[PDB]
């Protein structure tokens, strides 16, 4: 009853009780790729499989989503114990990249000069340096940091002209050829979606992905314009706006308003803004993405130290779990899946972390803040959701059943933040995937014919819900669950709730 | 002010600086790097608040001296009693220790080890200074006792892992599991050993008899794993030491396992996360740290945060942004205090250090939402006069949207139980002994001043000079200005009685 | 909307209409003055939600010929459904009552310190004045001793026994007054027990069922083996039938959790226990008993008292309208007028001052406390339903909640939970149509329709009956919400289906 | 808990437990006004007398006064029990009166209201005169006019010069010179007539408490009473009688006017539908206790007890709902004025009001009153009110200059008595008027060092609260005083234990 009585209660010589209930996002490699091992990684509690083209071609990305799928579809022989697994799109999107070295030193001793002029994009030193980004001289200032190389370079500017910078060195070191370079000061006006991206989002929209996770998200017209290349094809693929720069985190509020989720990518922070205020950052993101009902997935120096380690270390699994206890609705792996010594122990640690944080969760106390933090009214659909939730509590409830075409409905209930889980029913195969977004929502995929009474129908739906909450051991005979539905077929939206005995 | 946790977290600005003061503790290791006077000043301007004295190495004479000049750049402060800030000393135990030899040659300094080499352990005083990749010596006489074939050793705080392969009568084969540089006399783990050292060593009673004769404020009292354990310390320090606080290192499992029976025992807690982090998988050591932090919130007893703080700043000016996140965090899990090691006593950049571990928790402190951790404390409580005073104090400064609450205190008590209910408002605890102002810096939210003026032969002209006092001090510090309300709380005529009185004052 | 219930006294206005619907039932005694087809109409117009026959007094013929007045009255109004209002019928027992017997031949009045004789010759029965009084309890000298005490005409009057004289009785006036005919009697000390159900309860329960009763008033229950006598009586045939226990002396209040627990309902008599509990003590039984019928959602009908001056006058004191609102505020379900309607002057005007109090006291209403503690005094899917289905009528401040019920135990269940929102309970059983007035906040409505082939296609039916039944009474207009409940399929146990449907 | 467990836990035959905290206001007239009579109404709860200046001469009302005080100072031996009476004037107030001579004079019948001063003693059933000038300018077609005690209604069908023409509505007997009542109609008379400021001045001489000032219709009439006054009479309490509808329209305005607010329930119930009047009471008293004013309920309160030694179950249940609703007092007129079991209807009337306070639910109360920091005074109050309840205090002891502290805490509606001590006798006398507060009356006299002083007024306290029953050895009360000698409020909180 006391969130302090909860931390007192917690004991680390118990087995965790409670279902994991965040999504696991993992990047999909070299060290991942293939069917056996994709297999091991969808059991050990994968949901969603990330490709990052930032590297890569596309016939190589073809035949990883080729594995994801055969990987995925050597479930479906049981609908009871079949789990969705989505495929992400992450694309490369905008950079600033230094150019050819004929490596170099660099030290204040010398003043470093940046030229856009492309007959020196070659012959890069420490007193020259050639920058590819020809509009950078507009959105920097006599102020402005420069980072080069993942932020082990900072430079700062001292004379500003037309088309060219005076810089001068801070914490110097090795520079070598085409390292990233990245603008605190930030309002970078590059396109938002690259030559490479538009490509990159078409082959997406082939390949029928689930959601792309859209790079440099710095305003709403970003996102928009990812909506636009995705086109109407691509118009039921979801876009999670990336947030890696100052200009995104203080223009927060219009990217959340644009995009269906967002990805917090705390190293990309780490460089643009200050490490005392990385966390105020990510604590603001996932508040506001809480409040708005929708989600957010935290990215980058998760468990890093997988890569080549089989454990890792006590600041990465409190790190994780902070991340859970922020509200994170799924957490993604990076190089630890892709290219490490130990993807499938990166996995599995990465599961036992998010398992082991909601000891910490007070469930009913998010529930209460989130339903005082709704409109005056809203909609039926919003009161039906909130009263689910609110029921789901009263019973102590083993689910909440919900069926649905396009997933909003149990999506609205997401939002809640209930303890049940929310077993989403769905014959959209897309619906079913892209649920996995959503703290704690278990999507199941319904195969079975469409009943030709609407009654009918709905009661197969939760009967097959009622057998899968079984097999997981959600509820048991004698329990009760929630379950929300549409009425007839000719009506709009999930409206219809009904507290049900499990049979 | 926010209706909600939530909406609280939704309104952080990065870009707009903190509105409240850094509230926790800051407790620093004074070593080679920082205990210099000139230093030491710099270091308590910047927001040092406890010194720290490792006894694990060093030698008497060596802590006597650094004590002096803790105290002198203290005292330099003394001449403007509205500036001084009281700086306590703690005496850090070395306790049941394990500790590998001396680097042999000239020629090495460090050693490295590699992933599945073989290393030989020996107890042979021949090799005490000729370790290397080969041989290592370590001073536990009894570890072959102890250890079975499969056992892990570690070294050097966690960084090197070995498996013992082959058991011998004074020796031990084993093999690399996790390669490092090994350097000279560095800390050894034997997780699930039956470690047979005694809590309470000869030099443990020396260096606790040592602390008494310096005065020292607080004993860290090392590897606590049973309250027996602190029994024994608290009969080290005997009737000459009983106003030294006692603080239990909390750096195995079974210290987690037997952690009320240590909290009951103790003045307070140290939460070793990096010592938790060998016998306990990362995946479980955030729950103990949660667990423990908030046994200490609700016993009203001060729980320090330590280990892994900002330990990339030993080599960098900077911190990473997992160490801000890990710090700040340590602060939003309810942490008295923080405590800074090698980053101060041995680093590159310990003013930077010092400075950034501030930074950090004014910043944690925009996250903390006081009414909802106040209502909790209060609903959780049993009632004798003092408490509701206290509480009273508190709901108060709340619904005045006060600046302070002002706190007259002999022992430093009723200045810990307003303390224990976590008020926004600072708390200046205005006292007369300085062992009861450097003391109160183990205590969230309390910001002693030492009040110099003689006691006046009329009680409540005493009472309005030292309000007088914490009114300048405050206005100073720019917690209030004219115009704002401080609660304040005293007792009731001389002599010792219930602390039962509440006042709300405007501030002229 | 008040965040408090003190800021909601503060915003109470005289000068401004009802901004909510009359909520209470109301109970009217049908009497000579209230009796004829005509007067009924006018009755069920301006309120009458159930007619009350008290057979304390009149033949057998008399209340069958009473009841087909009512059903004629009440049937002249089925011609279009959707105006159509239920009104039940309620059979108020005898029960165990003492009576003094006719004056000689005109009225005697009894003034304080004088002799009066109580003899049991049946040659006074007819013959009672200043000096001698006749009472149809045949034992009242075996019941008494010299210095018992004995009350007459309901209340007023006050005597001390001085003599027993083994056929007779002398007492002395302790408390004067006039003395009318055939006047109520009580003996408080005295072991009367005589039967809660005599020969004459028997005959007139068994005409009831009859009859087709929707309720019962039990009058002079001090237990609940008297309820459970009451019950028996109406046997197999009368099981529908509501048993409302009447609270009327001092036994009945300390035994109430027992009598609650075997009733249906209960009716608070005040003026009854006015008589053998003392003046600084009835407003807090009538509090108690309510709050706890409230607790446990059962019907609470407060009786006696109400408008009395209404039957020699036009108007009500201002006395009575406050007693009236402050019944209505305590949580009663119903309002019963007595004497009022039954033989007074202003049968229809006490009818529509009932209505006129009954919706001020509504402005007084704090609905939103009401739910928030008899919500946490309480989980089943019945239950969890029920009260999802209130707490959505405050979030989307509903115009009704409309209920599809058999038996009405779904419509009685949202009405325990207290919502603000009309309850529509839409019944195709007249009785339950009937007997849901016993409840606060339900509107009942007769579903004449047949029963459709598809389930779902005779639901959507029910429901827009019950959506133009609330726009032809003003609780909603188009684009209103309103909350829905129903089963789930034809024979689905439990009414566990919640919607918020737009009002078309 | 929740108010309706409170209501479900209620017992008929469990003995009050807890002290009446409502203030019992007595009319004393002949069958009260003997030294005998008043000793035993103080002892059976009377904390005001009323003098209603009605009827009477001031020789008459001086000598009802000087009886009160010769009562209230024979209990004065024993500070621990002796109970600070208040005195209130009730002024006669603006009336309209008919003027008729001979014996007397049924619906239909048209009378013509004549203002025309030649029927000044010479009216019957067809022409009727009255002393109200202005009654043809602020009256329309379809006016109501009552006669008598709102006895006999009349209609206004035409309107003229210095006449009207109106029609029987209901019959009854016509006396000499009765009062008329103008309902929903806005009476232009002078808020203080030259009877009340002879009376006003009077009140002032005799160094009254309290005045009720009768027919307060706006706030300017609380100005004009308060101007009368004046000076000398600047710390007497206005309490506004609202007799008519104007006074409920413009309520808020006579209440920020007002020192506090007397419901005339049975006034009300003329000039306004009987099935509204209990709204404007609620509305009333839950304004009052909004503002930390007192509030008086008045007329029809135990009426049955003029001639019977006992209340109806009516008159039970309309004074137990007044408490509920939230009054601070409650006003006896006929039962303690004139009729015949004066000491019977003080002691029913403290019954009532005791058994009525099981039925409180006293946090709820605090807990909306808090929701709706203003100084540090406000913040003591609602903080010591809050100790109160979490210790769960015997009482709230408040050392009171002024008494402005004691009414501070009382607002917040504690559940613990508040013992206000007070060496000003006014100020102990005037705390009548809030409910719950016990003022006592220190006569030591002031110590030479202000924290003996403090400690003598509190051990005083201590020992009155352990007389009365309110706490004993080993309980906890909280203290409020001073910081200083002469600081501007009680700004000083202590959870001190009983010694
Ligand atoms: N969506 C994830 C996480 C989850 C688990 C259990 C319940 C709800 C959500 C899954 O399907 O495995
Ligand atoms: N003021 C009244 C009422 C009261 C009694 C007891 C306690 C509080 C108030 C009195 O002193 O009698
Ligand atoms: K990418
Ligand atoms: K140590
Ligand atoms: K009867
Ligand atoms: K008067």
């Amino acid at each position: 009853d006391t969130f302090l009585e909860h931390m007192c209660r917690l004991d680390i010589d118990s087995p965790p009780i409670t279902a994991r209930n965040t999504g696991i996002i993992c990047t999909i490699g070299p060290a991942s790729r293939s069917v056996e091992t994709l297999k091991e990684m969808i059991k050990s509690g994968m949901n969603v499989a990330r490709l990052n083209f930032s590297h890569g071609t596309h016939e190589y990305h073809a035949e990883t989503i080729k594995n994801v799928r055969t990987a995925t579809e050597s479930f479906a022989s049981d609908p009871i114990l079949y789990r969705p697994v989505a495929v992400a799109l992450d694309t490369k999107g905008p950079e600033i990249r230094t150019g050819l070295i004929k490596e170099v030193e660099l030290k204040k001793g010398a003043t470093l000069k940046i030229t856009l002029d492309n007959a020196y994009m070659e012959k890069c030193d420490e007193n020259i340096l050639w920058l590819d980004y020809k509009n950078i001289c507009k959105v920097v200032e006599v102020g402005s940091k420069i980072y080069v190389d993942d932020g082990l370079i900072s430079l700062q500017v001292k004379q500003k002209g037309a088309d060219f910078l005076v810089t001068e060195v801070e914490n110097g070191g090795s520079l070598g050829s085409k390292k990233g370079v990245n603008l605190p000061g930030a309002a970078v006006d590059l396109p938002a979606v690259s030559e490479k991206d538009i490509q990159d989002l078409k082959f997406g929209v082939e390949q029928d992905v689930d959601m792309v996770f859209a790079s440099f998200i710095r305003k709403a017209s970003d996102v928009h314009e990812v909506r636009k290349v995705l086109g109407e094809k691509g118009k039921n693929i979801k876009i999670i706006s990336k947030i890696e720069n100052h200009e995104g985190v203080r223009r927060f509020d219009e990217i959340l308003e644009a995009s269906d989720g967002i990805m917090v990518a705390r190293g990309d922070l780490g460089i643009e803004i200050p490490a005392e205020k990385v966390f105020l950052a990510q604590k603001m993101m996932i508040g506001r993405c809480n409040r708005a009902g929708k989600p957010v997935i935290c990215a980058t120096q998760m468990l890093e130290s997988m890569i080549k380690k089989p454990r890792p270390t006590r600041a990465e699994g409190s790190d994780v779990a902070n991340a859970v206890l922020d509200g994170a609705d799924c957490i993604m792996l990076s190089g630890e899946t892709a290219k490490g010594d130990y993807p499938l122990e990166a996995v599995r640690m990465q599961h036992l972390i998010a398992r082991e944080a909601e000891a910490a969760i007070y469930h009913l106390q998010l529930f209460e803040e989130l339903r005082r933090l709704a409109p005056i009214a809203a909609d039926p659909a919003e009161a039906t959701a909130v009263g689910a939730v609110e029921a789901s509590f009263k019973c102590c409830s083993g689910a909440i059943i919900v069926l649905t075409k396009s997933g909003r409905s149990a999506h609205q209930v997401a939002r809640y933040r209930p303890r049940a889980p929310i077993i989403a029913v769905a014959r959209n195969p897309q619906t079913a995937r892209q649920a996995h977004l959503y703290r704690g929502i278990f999507p199941v995929l319904c195969k079975d014919p469409v009943q030709e009474a609407w009654a009918e129908d709905v009661d197969l739906r939760v009967n097959f819900a009622m057998n899968v909450g079984k097999a997981r051991g959600f509820f048991k005979k004698g329990d009760v669950v929630i379950v929300l539905t549409g009425w007839r077929p000719g009506s709009g939206f999930t409206n219809t709730m009904r507290v049900v005995p499990v049979p």
